[PDB]
Protein backbone atom coordinates (compact mmCIF):
# COMPACT_ATOMS: atom_id res chain seq x y z
CA UNK A 1 0.00 0.00 0.00
CA UNK A 2 1.23 3.67 -0.99
CA UNK A 3 -0.36 6.49 -0.59
CA UNK A 4 -1.24 7.63 -4.36
CA UNK A 5 -4.95 8.83 -4.24
CA UNK A 6 -7.40 9.02 -7.18
CA UNK A 7 -5.38 7.51 -9.95
CA UNK A 8 -6.88 5.45 -12.66
CA UNK A 9 -4.89 1.63 -12.94
CA UNK A 10 -3.90 1.17 -16.64
CA UNK A 11 -1.97 -1.97 -16.37
CA UNK A 12 -0.63 -4.15 -13.47
CA UNK A 13 1.90 -1.77 -12.78
CA UNK A 14 0.78 1.63 -14.67
CA UNK A 15 -1.07 4.49 -13.09
CA UNK A 16 -2.72 7.71 -14.37
CA UNK A 17 -4.33 11.03 -12.91
CA UNK A 18 -5.01 14.40 -14.24
CA UNK A 19 -2.63 16.17 -11.46
CA UNK A 20 -0.14 18.88 -11.29
CA UNK A 21 3.16 17.04 -10.47
CA UNK A 22 4.41 19.74 -8.29
CA UNK A 23 0.97 19.62 -6.37
CA UNK A 24 1.12 16.32 -5.98
CA UNK A 25 4.75 16.02 -5.14
CA UNK A 26 4.45 18.60 -2.28
CA UNK A 27 1.24 16.10 -1.00
CA UNK A 28 2.55 12.79 -1.09
CA UNK A 29 6.48 13.72 -0.92
CA UNK A 30 7.65 10.28 -2.75
CA UNK A 31 10.70 8.58 -2.64
CA UNK A 32 10.89 9.63 -6.36
CA UNK A 33 9.98 12.47 -8.46
CA UNK A 34 10.64 12.31 -12.20
CA UNK A 35 12.03 15.54 -13.94
CA UNK A 36 11.45 16.18 -17.83
CA UNK A 37 15.50 17.14 -17.66
CA UNK A 38 17.18 18.37 -20.78
CA UNK A 39 20.94 17.27 -20.93
CA UNK A 40 22.02 20.68 -19.65
CA UNK A 41 19.43 19.93 -16.49
CA UNK A 42 18.48 23.83 -17.72
CA UNK A 43 15.18 23.72 -16.11
CA UNK A 44 13.50 26.63 -17.98
CA UNK A 45 10.11 25.87 -18.78
CA UNK A 46 7.35 22.79 -19.05
CA UNK A 47 7.50 20.45 -16.54
CA UNK A 48 11.15 20.91 -15.12
CA UNK A 49 10.71 25.10 -14.80
CA UNK A 50 7.72 24.52 -12.40
CA UNK A 51 9.44 22.24 -10.40
CA UNK A 52 12.66 24.15 -10.49
CA UNK A 53 10.35 26.66 -9.40
CA UNK A 54 8.87 25.51 -6.31
CA UNK A 55 12.01 24.45 -4.92
CA UNK A 56 12.87 28.37 -5.08
CA UNK A 57 15.43 27.50 -7.94
CA UNK A 58 17.41 25.33 -4.90
CA UNK A 59 16.86 22.35 -7.99
CA UNK A 60 18.86 24.66 -10.33
CA UNK A 61 21.63 25.65 -8.37
CA UNK A 62 22.46 21.67 -7.46
CA UNK A 63 22.00 21.35 -11.44
CA UNK A 64 24.40 23.72 -12.36
CA UNK A 65 26.93 21.79 -9.89
CA UNK A 66 26.49 18.63 -11.11
CA UNK A 67 27.06 20.19 -14.87
CA UNK A 68 29.94 21.47 -13.99
CA UNK A 69 31.89 18.99 -12.24
CA UNK A 70 30.21 15.74 -14.40
CA UNK A 71 29.46 17.34 -17.89
CA UNK A 72 25.97 17.24 -20.08
CA UNK A 73 23.85 14.02 -19.68
CA UNK A 74 23.12 12.08 -22.69
CA UNK A 75 19.62 12.46 -24.35
CA UNK A 76 17.91 8.94 -23.20
CA UNK A 77 20.02 9.38 -20.01
CA UNK A 78 19.04 10.36 -16.14
CA UNK A 79 21.11 11.25 -12.92
CA UNK A 80 19.51 11.00 -9.20
CA UNK A 81 19.79 14.34 -7.27
CA UNK A 82 18.03 15.73 -4.61
CA UNK A 83 14.44 16.13 -4.10
CA UNK A 84 14.63 19.48 -1.96
CA UNK A 85 10.79 20.07 -0.85
CA UNK A 86 9.30 17.85 -3.21
CA UNK A 87 10.06 14.14 -2.59
CA UNK A 88 13.23 12.41 -1.13
CA UNK A 89 15.08 12.33 -4.89
CA UNK A 90 14.48 13.58 -8.41
CA UNK A 91 14.96 11.81 -10.92
CA UNK A 92 15.79 13.82 -14.02
CA UNK A 93 15.32 11.70 -17.17
CA UNK A 94 16.14 12.99 -20.60
CA UNK A 95 13.82 11.90 -23.24
CA UNK A 96 14.25 13.30 -27.21
CA UNK A 97 12.95 16.96 -27.88
CA UNK A 98 11.52 16.38 -31.39
CA UNK A 99 11.84 19.89 -31.41
CA UNK A 100 15.48 19.55 -31.73
CA UNK A 101 15.52 16.88 -34.23
CA UNK A 102 16.16 14.03 -31.60
CA UNK A 103 15.49 10.18 -32.61
CA UNK A 104 11.97 9.25 -31.00
CA UNK A 105 13.74 5.87 -30.16
CA UNK A 106 15.30 7.19 -28.17
CA UNK A 107 12.10 6.99 -25.95
CA UNK A 108 12.12 4.13 -24.70
CA UNK A 109 15.59 4.25 -23.25
CA UNK A 110 14.92 7.04 -21.49
CA UNK A 111 11.52 5.29 -19.89
CA UNK A 112 14.16 2.25 -19.06
CA UNK A 113 15.96 4.30 -16.18
CA UNK A 114 12.46 4.16 -14.19
CA UNK A 115 13.20 0.75 -13.39
CA UNK A 116 16.19 1.27 -11.21
CA UNK A 117 13.35 2.52 -8.82
CA UNK A 118 10.64 0.83 -7.34
CA UNK A 119 7.97 3.68 -7.06
CA UNK A 120 8.24 7.21 -9.01
CA UNK A 121 5.48 9.50 -9.72
CA UNK A 122 6.43 11.10 -13.15
CA UNK A 123 5.12 13.06 -16.12
CA UNK A 124 5.15 11.42 -19.82
CA UNK A 125 8.46 11.78 -21.29
CA UNK A 126 9.05 13.65 -24.52
CA UNK A 127 4.94 15.09 -24.14
CA UNK A 128 4.72 18.85 -23.77
CA UNK A 129 7.05 21.29 -25.22
CA UNK A 130 9.64 17.95 -26.12
CA UNK A 131 7.04 17.79 -29.09
CA UNK A 132 6.71 13.78 -28.87
CA UNK A 133 2.82 12.64 -29.18
CA UNK A 134 1.87 11.91 -25.63
CA UNK A 135 -0.22 8.39 -26.71
CA UNK A 136 2.58 7.59 -27.89
CA UNK A 137 4.64 8.33 -24.68
CA UNK A 138 2.13 6.44 -23.02
CA UNK A 139 1.98 3.16 -25.06
CA UNK A 140 5.88 3.09 -24.45
CA UNK A 141 6.02 3.83 -20.83
CA UNK A 142 3.69 0.67 -20.31
CA UNK A 143 5.38 -1.57 -22.49
CA UNK A 144 8.99 -0.62 -21.07
CA UNK A 145 8.27 0.17 -17.48
CA UNK A 146 8.39 -2.35 -14.90
CA UNK A 147 8.10 -0.56 -11.47
CA UNK A 148 5.27 1.00 -10.34
CA UNK A 149 4.81 4.20 -11.87
CA UNK A 150 2.18 7.07 -11.04
CA UNK A 151 1.68 9.20 -14.18
CA UNK A 152 0.52 13.12 -13.45
CA UNK A 153 -0.86 14.72 -16.65
CA UNK A 154 -1.34 18.26 -16.37
CA UNK A 155 -3.93 19.19 -18.59
CA UNK A 156 -7.60 17.66 -18.21
CA UNK A 157 -8.21 17.52 -22.02
CA UNK A 158 -5.13 15.45 -22.46
CA UNK A 159 -6.04 13.12 -19.83
CA UNK A 160 -9.34 12.16 -20.97
CA UNK A 161 -7.56 11.72 -24.22
CA UNK A 162 -5.09 9.28 -22.61
CA UNK A 163 -7.51 7.66 -21.20
CA UNK A 164 -9.94 6.96 -23.75
CA UNK A 165 -7.88 5.31 -26.38
CA UNK A 166 -5.47 3.90 -24.08
CA UNK A 167 -5.15 0.20 -25.52
O1 LIG B 1 4.47 21.53 -19.34
C1 LIG B 1 3.98 21.00 -18.41
N1 LIG B 1 3.59 19.59 -18.53
C2 LIG B 1 3.91 19.02 -19.82
C3 LIG B 1 5.42 18.71 -19.91
C4 LIG B 1 6.51 19.52 -19.61
C5 LIG B 1 7.80 19.06 -19.80
C6 LIG B 1 8.01 17.78 -20.30
C7 LIG B 1 6.93 16.96 -20.62
O2 LIG B 1 7.18 15.68 -21.13
C8 LIG B 1 5.62 17.42 -20.43
C9 LIG B 1 4.25 16.76 -20.66
C10 LIG B 1 3.20 17.79 -20.37
C11 LIG B 1 2.12 17.27 -19.41
O3 LIG B 1 2.44 16.69 -18.34
O4 LIG B 1 0.90 17.43 -19.69
C12 LIG B 1 3.74 21.86 -17.18
C13 LIG B 1 3.96 23.24 -17.28
N2 LIG B 1 3.75 24.03 -16.25
C14 LIG B 1 3.33 23.56 -15.08
C15 LIG B 1 3.09 22.21 -14.92
C16 LIG B 1 3.29 21.31 -15.98
C17 LIG B 1 2.60 21.65 -13.56
C18 LIG B 1 2.84 22.64 -12.44
C19 LIG B 1 2.46 24.06 -12.82
N3 LIG B 1 3.13 24.55 -14.01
Amino acid sequence: VNSFSGYLKLTDNVYIKNADIVEEAKKVKPTVVVNAANVYLKHGGGVAGALNKATNNAMQVESDDYIATNGPLKVGGSCVLSGHNLAKHCLHVVGPNVNKGEDIQLLKSAYENFNQHEVLLAPLLSAGIFGADPIHSLRVCVDTVRTNVYLAVFDKNLYDKLVSSFL
